[PDB]
């Protein structure tokens, strides 16, 4: 098992920002033997990113994907194209897709199935909101998200999971490290598998990445905002390599 | 007013399919003086398309777009990037986005506003389904789609409209030409403007494009499936140039 | 002259059993039973048994504020149209804006309710109305045509159905006429009554009723006072 | 022994006024008023006035099949908890699966209804239950905890509330016990009754009631026959 540390750029970076990111990053990243490093740029920029990860230890990830190979899905992205560009990961069911764009557990289930059919390693995002935590149904919320997402899939070891707690308020610490460990243990139990990476996609930055990755159930990170500054993201990768 | 004829590829074509399309197409299209020719490839391929429309009379169109310039919108496409690639059109509120991916009139309204802020010419898609037509509320359905979409926008002449009747059953003729004319007249009335192109995005192919474009309220087409075969799409453009 | 005006009291969720008794006593014994007016009172569903006892052998027609589309079955908390018929209910209010927003009336449900009420000879009052955003946008009429068409599909005798128009708003006469006249064209017959459910007091019942497309009223909180409901009917009586 | 069993009849949308009369006469005069049992009958809302007349000066507790969370107001077709209290309703069924699917009960609405029933001293029966996909997936318990927690937020005295568990299905005892025992842990007190709303006939009422976490039943169509409801209660009576 290698750590999986992904950069989720979300809808950020012009083409010049992306070029300057890859220059700063690929001239300074050490390609640590024990880290799977994934960068997921904006989908419209995956072609350009593709030409920068093709000669790199970086793995191209996509932020979303349709479940069909082709068809009448205006504005959607086909897995066939992600395969063409060398995308090796796909972020599936991110909380922002669930909140804003009609992403359901049933469609997530089709996307994970497609990603495995095409040999793309899907990263399934789950997470409870603040109210669900206060009501004490965090683990229960996650189990339902996981079971409806993973239903009918025989080999879960090919799936990674990001625990992404949903938080309308910023905290810089959407959970305590012990809480993350406990959640990740629970998820690992539901997953029934020791090969899936369970990565924390909560608030991760350079001042807590050490105590977070130290937890034995934390198999890496899915980092949003902090990954947009190349220096900060390198500092975090240094911490992970200890 | 030039005719606006767009190709909506939807989620179709590998990179090789797109290259072979542009070779067949750009070696044979006559760049008719009275046609605005737009091609909208899959979003993940807009960078490649961009390099093929940059030296072409073809206008790059996008199939979808977020309303923010940047932010936490995993899997979304920023208008700043479409501007960078030379996209001059954007398809907004296509029926497939409304049916499958949480596209609302309120979000469509923000997307049209953003497209105009950034000088991208938005193509607003409207259309009633079969039941709405049978109930005799076609025009009424369209007026609501249009008014909630266009609310608060002062200069509608910078907006084009595709009348895209929604039809679960194929017919090859989702409306009769006289019906299209009547609908387009109605839309023109709601639009209060003589510069907007109102283009028919119903079932358009090479055997009806002549009687359709002949209607004076039909200002062009938004073609889906028929536009994926380069020869068929050229035959239609020939008909339009008379 | 081919038409009797329909004037209905929608009590909504108001009045105890005793308030309902004080009302009907003071009302039935003092209301003149005008021949031009179908008078309808719709108390709370739980008080329909009391109300029907007080209006048998009276000219007041009993109305229900909602009902279900099945006769019997596993519909916890629902009211069967059979019970309404046994009780002597002649009207039912279908699709009130309050149900649409709070308790999931869809146009599909409304449609089955109107078909049910017709099969049982209960006369339904379909409630349609635009909200303030829809009038501000200028799509009031288109909004109502959608509501009406979706609610009435497959119903061959629209003359059996009355319509109450009420603008949906948080808690002008020519504008009412214009809206009602449009609704009439959507209905495609003259026999249906198009009653106004917006603000109706005594200052304006006469001006409003005089409009040819205004066939009466659906009166909300103003109808809770028997004296006030009587004063409205007298103004309508000219 | 700290507990009285709760056994309720949910008539749903069944029985005319006359069927309801034949029932209560045959029932009240023949039911032994067991001291260990709170006996509850919930007829149609429109028949609650009749029913209360028949059970004043009787041991049968009257239940309502639904209610609204406000006392009065612009809620066309809704039932006020004040009318229920004046009528002598002691129970109300909240959040029945039929309302959840058909007529838009949300957990937020259910929550205001339970708070209302408590403010008025009406004892609510919260209905929770998983569907077949949720049991097939293996998330039955997690599903119920979500329903319970969302329905009970901010309510400080859960002991005032009973729960009916019914698997939601199209129209085993140890498995019931397992589910009820889990629900008990979510409730965090012993005083709440957890009654089973699944299949309960005379062959199995005894085996089911004997489970320590099964505190009674919510009986649907089987309760429509007075003789059958009496035979169930007698089996429970051992």
């Amino acid at each position: 098992m290698k750590y999986l540390i992904g950069a989720n750029f979300k809808m950020y970076k012009s083409h010049k920002d992306l070029q300057e990111y890859f220059d700063q990053f690929v001239n300074n990243y050490a390609c640590f033997v024990n880290i799977d490093l994934m960068i997921a740029p904006m989908t419209v920029c995956l072609g350009t990113a593709s030409e920068m990860t093709k000669d790199s230890c970086v793995h191209l990830g996509a932020q979303n994907m349709h479940y069909e190979d082709q068809g009448a899905y205006t504005g959607e992205t086909s897995p066939l194209i992600l395969k063409e560009l060398g995308a090796e990961y796909v972020i599936i069911g991110h909380s922002e897709r669930r909140q804003y764009f009609g992403e359901t557990n049933q469609m997530i289930n089709k996307k994970l199935k497609s990603a495995l059919q095409h040999g793309i390693r899907p990263i399934l995002c789950i997470g409870e909101n603040l109210e669900q935590k206060e009501l004490g149904i965090s683990k229960e919320t996650l189990k339902i998200q996981l079971r409806e997402a993973l239903q009918g899939i025989d080999t879960l070891d090919q799936i990674d999971v990001a625990y992404e707690p949903v938080r309308a308020i910023g905290t810089g610490k959407s959970a305590t490290p012990e809480e993350v460990q406990d959640i990740h243990e629970y998820i690992r139990s539901v997953l029934g598998n020791e090969k899936s990476r369970i990565i924390y996609g909560g608030s991760v930055n350079d001042t807590n990445a050490d105590i977070l990755i130290a937890q034995p159930a934390v198999n890496g990170f899915l980092i949003g905002s902090a990954s947009l500054d190349p220096q900060k993201f390198l500092k975090i990768l240094d911490v992970v390599s200890k």
